[PDB]
């Protein structure tokens, strides 16, 4: 799994074109304020190992800037190793219930399998870009 | 080279701290309308070949999106094999030289070595978002 954490002043998306035949969640569009936006790639071999070190880090992370809200916006392109889009559809389910089990502020999960447009105004400090890789 | 290609309505960016004791480059800041926003994180070993490759790929993308401004935002998060700094500055300023020699359209190339806060909106259509290994 690679991650790009993100930390947002404010941040919005909506989907348009489905980018698979299926998209198994339905379209829509959303926007925040201060917010952590987590760029999530499921990559080939992830499992519940991996995301549930990838839930304690996004929380310990969001703890450090004390922010109280966490994106988890699927992204298929922060790697050349990637989950086919079902195992990668599994991953990010899993991957939001299992942070609400790490974080007690705002979860919010973006639709998987859509082309979107987005805005976002991100930070300049130190820790406002990161990247994390996780693995089992 | 690891490169993310994203097609812009809109971006800016503002220095903010040094991310190092001696940034390279001044500190500033700029804004633009429609454009290709190039994130780029130069990689262990990428060299003049890397370069011209990626700078190829760069401006076939831009002619296939029909963009007129392409902004190179050096990067440190896209992978886990960065080139040292120092390395990476010369391998920016080469790719900066390397795409004007490919691409008509005005090329800005963001400062190096400084934390940035940034704002851009993205366009959602099927090519708005892509990214490129490029090696050599
Ligand atoms: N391995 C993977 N990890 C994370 N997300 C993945 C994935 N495989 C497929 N997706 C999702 O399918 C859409 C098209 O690839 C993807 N959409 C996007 O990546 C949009 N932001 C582009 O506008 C994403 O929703
Ligand atoms: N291998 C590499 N490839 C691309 N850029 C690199 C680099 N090594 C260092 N940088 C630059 O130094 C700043 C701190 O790492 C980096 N700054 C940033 O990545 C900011 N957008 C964070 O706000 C970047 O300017």
């Amino acid at each position: 799994m690679r991650l790009l954490y993100l930390h947002a002043d404010r941040f919005e998306y909506k989907t348009v074109k489905p980018a698979l035949k299926n998209p198994p969640d339905p379209p829509g569009e959303a926007s925040f304020g201060e917010a952590l936006v987590v760029f999530t790639t499921v990559e080939d071999g992830d499992g519940p190992q991996t995301v549930m070190y990838a839930a304690s880090d996004i929380a310990s992370h969001s703890s450090r800037l004390k922010v109280t809200t966490v994106i988890l916006y699927p992204y298929a392109h922060l790697s050349s190793r990637l989950a086919k889009p079902m195992a990668a559809h599994k991953r990010l389910i899993e991957l939001e219930g299992a942070l609400r089990t790490k974080f007690p502020g705002h979860v919010h999960r973006a639709p998987f399998g859509w082309y979107k447009s987005f805005s976002i105004a991100c930070k300049g400090h130190p820790l406002a870009a990161l990247s994390r890789s996780f693995t089992e």
